[PDB]
């Protein structure tokens, strides 16, 4: 289909066109991305992903046309740590997208050791909402929480400055105009609090035709809750 | 999710998330439901369907919400012939529906012959466009071509009478109110000719809370094709 549509209010248990990966599990009307004990908490080492079953036409090499789409998204982080970890990730993926080995901690089960910083060796653009910062591990970001645009890389293309809330809900908007090529990025908690972030990116040199979307989150040794609360995308193939 | 769209203006041949059952197959960016030669000219016994990949909601057991759903679609039917058959139904299902032994020709690909007339033994609707109508075989049907409303039996619970034009494609909407449960048909050609017939369903009675959509066409020993041009689908699940 040109053109294509969804949204999940909230997410009943009772799912049929979700892609479970990892830990990946349905609690409580919404999704929890890492995995928790019985009482709730969070734990270390865990990944997990979700995707929509049907996939997108983001590009049409025959027609010359390329999707226009809007991802918008809540979710909530919660972690007794003073250092709460890994992150949550929205993505977009070949449809056979699966979670990389050794992908855990802040790979963000997005990305392999060996290639995570190889961009010919990746097919991805994620927004990643990223909590740990640790320069002695995740040596890729800056010294701070932040938002950032990922293209085949962990080392985002661009950042900015992020404030993690425990256990406030955090709105986002993911938009991609295939005239002016921005991919734009804007969060916003209940406070008025905004964020915004854009880049300039031709998907079509990126990924393939038909792709997948999803999101994915990771907790390493330090740990937090990743739930995802509601989502929306929409999608329209448009002349270029 | 509680809110479904998808729209197919054409059907280019690449496509990723519909199911084809029997000999539904992509030519000329339509979709030949039922078999043709390589001159494109239509065969007897033939029988084909396709379905769209993702689950649809149409109604939920503990909110107590049922889904409204339009569904708009275009399609032409050619034949060397003039008593073309069988026809061509948009038919809603359980997700796991495959085509039923022996439901060629008047069956439409949609029922078996020893339960075809067995309501409580099918879970069906299906909206059908009716060209064949010959008392020997299709015992069921009322003397002249028609378009017709079908509940779980192949003997439509309402008809309208319509005209057969080779080669001229028929627009037709089809609605369901889960506020005063009708389910309006509107067809149309392009001079303005219209035909509508409209019926009062508890889609909760008859399906399950999660099903899929799509159409089915067959010929059994006189032959037509029948061409899906085009098809936009949009559901949502409401309080009523
Ligand atoms: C306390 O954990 C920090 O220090 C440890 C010892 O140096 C590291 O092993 C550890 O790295 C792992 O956890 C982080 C946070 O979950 C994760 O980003 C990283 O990829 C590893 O999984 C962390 O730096
Ligand atoms: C000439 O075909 C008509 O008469 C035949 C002899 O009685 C029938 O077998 C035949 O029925 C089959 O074809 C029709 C039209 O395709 C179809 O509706 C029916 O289910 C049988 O397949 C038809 O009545
Ligand atoms: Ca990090
Ligand atoms: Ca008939
Ligand atoms: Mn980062
Ligand atoms: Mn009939």
């Amino acid at each position: 289909q040109d053109s294509l549509s969804f949204g999940f209010p909230t997410f009943p248990s009772d799912q049929k066109n979700l892609i479970f990966q990892g830990d990946a599990q349905i609690k409580n009307n919404a999704v929890q991305l890492t995995k928790t004990d019985s009482n709730g908490n969070p734990v270390a080492s865990t990944v997990g992903r979700i995707l929509f079953s049907a996939q997108v036409h983001l590009w049409e090499k025959s027609s010359s046309r390329v999707a226009n789409f809007q991802s918008q998204f809540s979710f909530s982080l919660k972690s007794p740590l003073s250092n709460g970890a890994d992150g949550i990730a929205f993505f977009i993926a070949p449809p056979d997208t699966t979670i990389p080995s050794g992908s855990g901690g802040g790979l963000l089960g997005l990305f392999a050791p060996g290639t995570a910083q190889n961009t010919s060796a990746n097919q991805v653009i994620a927004v990643e909402f990223d909590t740990f910062y640790a320069q002695d591990s995740n040596t890729w970001d800056p010294n701070y929480p932040h938002i950032g645009i990922d293209v085949n890389s962990i080392r985002s293309v661009k950042t900015v400055k992020w404030d993690r809330r425990d256990g406030q809900s955090l709105n986002v908007l993911v938009t991609f105009n295939p005239s002016t090529r921005n991919l734009d990025v804007v969060a916003t908690y209940s406070d008025g609090t905004r964020y915004e972030v854009s880049y300039e990116v031709d998907v079509r040199s990126v990924l393939p035709e038909w792709v997948r979307v999803g999101f994915s989150a990771a907790s390493g040794e330090q740990y937090q809750t990743h739930t995802l609360e509601s989502w929306s995308f929409t999608s329209t193939l448009l002349y270029t």
